[PDB]
């Protein structure tokens, strides 16, 4: 119950505009698209886009995950069982063992991969998805003709997503209700769609089909969903920088303080904060903007 | 490809022509070679050219594909005195497999080993010193990429204006693979408009739509330059730079600076690094 095409795909204007151009070209050229790479925080709709592309390209799609692959031959086998034009979608692609990753390079670039060698290749489209762009090797990303980084969603964009999704659940989510759920969804369709199913449940027990703002708030507060959508980690990060004065803190310190991986801070914890203008990456470390100070004060009132 | 109309790597080409001549002049195959440099600059291409010049077979493999002994022993046994063995990510080998390689390279069926690595400073002196020839591929000049792009464009049935090739060159971080990749994206913008001639206007539209940096910089390349520029040319050492960018030193010299040096954005001096005059002009 996710969008099936671009016809009414919400958000990612930039990615959509470009995919539309490359999709026209490939078809005009009577060929399949070059390899595509999607990167960005979980639940932003990259698995979705992958399947939309399969529909737009009237091509079949096969899915798998990096950890799911282990034996080098296994991958070689996967390639062997693909019809000319198909799409191969690998999620968490950044977790491929150098060995497997080494077998993939020639498959993408050339379409060919006792003693023995041989083995040609049908000619397909490899779509890779990662939530850890920083962990992706240059030899691998530089082989994707197309590279797209999903951005977070505006509250107005989530609103629409909720309104349409609500409809499929046989419910009318008023605008003001959509905006309030979005407000606590941390600009992420998955969280918002999750909260929607909870608000619905309150509507059901009250024999209601129209989710109002008032009832949305009832549900959200009753569940204790943070009013601003912050995680425990968002609060810890902002408190760490806000605790320090307008003096930048580098990963070395931050990572050390939050006893967390240095890469997890850049590609998982910070993306949302930077997106909503809570922090900035200065020339020598990070700093918290006015948003943070006023946001935190507001959260603890 | 075979050196005839080869673009770039002037010095490597110059030196290889001499060694290939001397080698053949004495009916022998080249000694072991080591190609060093960031990904996508042309190590594999050069290896193939050598295979053609020496008119010999070439077998490709990588360190991670050689797990434990049995793997390596099998590859060498299936060689043929004069053949060429190309091993990628060679600095990724274990001391055990690395130990089994030292002898074969020196003791031996005379063959030629070509090692490739993107981390020269990551490779050990003992192994490095056993490759008769050592070459550090260098980044390409705008004009060189432009010409390369124009040639690829022809194969893609399209004429690429000089200004259009340079623009792409500029944002392709002086790297053939990136350049080529961006060319195909621009080809698409051309197709949609029924254009056979890739113009600068169309190029910008594409590069900008995709959000490719104007100078092909990373988030790192910018902080690094902001760090050095702010220093008003008072030399800074690695230790300081390593801390400020929360980055490992080898990555700075081995992966980040190489490109910045090549395009004259920074300078290496006895007392440290400084932002060049060229970086004070552009923003
Ligand atoms: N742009 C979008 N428009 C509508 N729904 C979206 C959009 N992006 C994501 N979603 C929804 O959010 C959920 C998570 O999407 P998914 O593609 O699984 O994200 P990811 O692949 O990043 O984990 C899905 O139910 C999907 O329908
Ligand atoms: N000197 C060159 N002239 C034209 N194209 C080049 C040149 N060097 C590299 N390329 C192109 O860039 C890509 C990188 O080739 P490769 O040798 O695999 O780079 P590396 O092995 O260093 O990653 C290839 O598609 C190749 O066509």
């Amino acid at each position: 119950l996710r969008p099936s095409n671009f016809d009414g795909y919400i958000g990612q204007e930039s990615i959509k505009k470009n995919l539309n151009v490359f999709i026209a070209a490939a078809k005009k050229r009577n060929e399949c698209l070059d390899h595509i790479l999607f990167s960005g925080p979980a639940g932003l709709g990259k698995t979705t886009l992958a399947n939309i592309i399969s529909y737009e390209m009237s091509a079949n799609i096969k899915t798998t995950a990096a950890p799911m692959i282990e034996k080098s031959g296994d991958l070689a086998a996967i390639l062997t069982n693909l019809s000319e034009g198909d799409i191969l979608f690998i999620d968490e692609i950044h977790r491929l063992s150098p060995a497997i990753e080494e077998v993939l390079y020639p498959a993408m670039e050339d379409y060919r991969l006792a003693q023995t060698i041989k083995i040609d290749l049908p000619k397909f489209t490899l779509i890779g998805a990662t939530t850890r762009a920083g962990m992706l090797s240059n030899p691998l990303r530089d082989r994707f003709g197309m590279q797209f980084r999903l951005e977070f969603y505006k509250d107005s964009e989530l609103a629409l997503i909720l309104q349409k999704a609500a409809l499929k659940l046989n419910k009318t989510c008023e605008e003001k209700a959509a905006l309030e759920i979005a407000k606590r969804s941390r600009s992420t369709p998955r969280i918002a769609l999750r909260l929607l199913k909870r608000v619905r449940d309150f509507a059901d027990v009250n024999d209601e089909e129209i989710i109002t703002e008032k009832r949305a708030n009832e549900a959200l507060n009753s569940l204790g969903v943070n009013e601003l959508g912050f995680d425990a980690m968002d609060l810890r990060y902002l408190e760490l920088l806000t605790a320090a004065k307008q003096k930048p803190i580098g990963l070395a310190s931050i990572a050390a303080a939050l006893s967390e991986d240095e890469n997890t801070i850049e590609d998982v914890i910070e993306p949302y904060l930077l997106a909503n203008g809570y922090i900035e990456r200065t020339a020598k470390g990070r700093i918290a903007s006015a948003k943070s100070y006023s946001a935190l004060k507001l959260n603890y009132e």
